[PDB]
């Protein structure tokens, strides 16, 4: 189970959430990102370097906006047949942490678009529109990292994608 | 473990193999189907009804090919998150049965092409160019079913993709 300072880092953003990787860094996913803008968090957009590819947002800030935490490891996409954890908070403030196994950094159809991300299977009440930005996390040792956000899923709910910053692995034919 | 029947299903076919669901019925990997033929097992390409489908090859013959089979259920897809078998037979003659547990039907980048397959992690000695058209199956019950034919496989060997019948599901942004 996640400790409380972990969930702490699940922030509110635009039509979704974000996560808190350090003092300085915040990911979240590409379509929820509020438009039309000056600032977030207070700080102009000017003074932040933003990171976009695909699905995937990354923002660094140029002051500690979260002092309190430590650097936590970002990898590039989740353990291909590793049960990962979805860090979901709800509107009402509700925690619902989903267990998913992870699939392949693969490109899926979505709403007409081929969007690069990785795929999971719900193991564990699972993912809805408004969801997306959640962190996907698992522990190495006794440390957690983070290695995705959430982005879609299936009508079934069954299926989820996070996007990842990894992108497209060498694959031949055979 | 596969009954020898099953594995005779198995069949060396073009530069890969392919796969007898019934007495008229054989699937394959559609770039391993030899060209610049006229007959495929003594049969003029016009008496054949060949359904291809990006990667999936499927051949309805009008007359019994392996009369000594009982049809098969061949699935759209493999059941996401269920280990499946991936049959391999080797030029050698050897069989290579790799457990290989299943992911999402999606697009992968393979040589610049974008490939609608299934992607799975193999658990157990991996595929290799040559293995291409091998089935994927599982048991239901005391029955076996096919559910996709192997194309591909990343560098490292870990991840592996067959072509199936299934299209693009229904996924949206949350």
């Amino acid at each position: 189970s996640a400790p409380p300072t972990l969930w702490s880092r699940v922030t509110k953003f635009g039509s979704g959430w974000g996560f808190w990787v350090s003092p300085t860094v915040f990911i979240t996913t590409t379509h929820v990102v509020p438009t039309g803008v000056k600032e977030f968090f207070g700080e102009p957009l000017s003074s932040i370097a933003i990171h976009q590819a695909g699905e995937f947002t990354q923002f660094r800030f140029s002051k500690k906006m979260r002092p309190d935490l430590t650097g936590m490891v970002l990898e590039e996409g989740c353990p291909e047949g590793t049960v990962c954890s979805v860090l979901i908070k709800r509107d009402s403030g509700e925690l619902l942490p989903l267990a998913v196994r992870m699939g392949a950094i693969a490109s899926m159809r979505i709403q007409g678009r081929l969007v690069h991300g990785q795929s999971g299977m719900l193991l564990t009440l699972g993912t809805i529109p408004g969801d997306c930005g959640a962190p996907y996390v698992h522990k190495r040792g006794n440390d957690w990292v983070v290695c995705g956000v959430h982005a879609a899923a299936t009508k079934s709910g069954n299926t989820v994608v996070c996007a990842v910053q990894a992108g497209e692995g060498e694959i031949n034919f055979e």
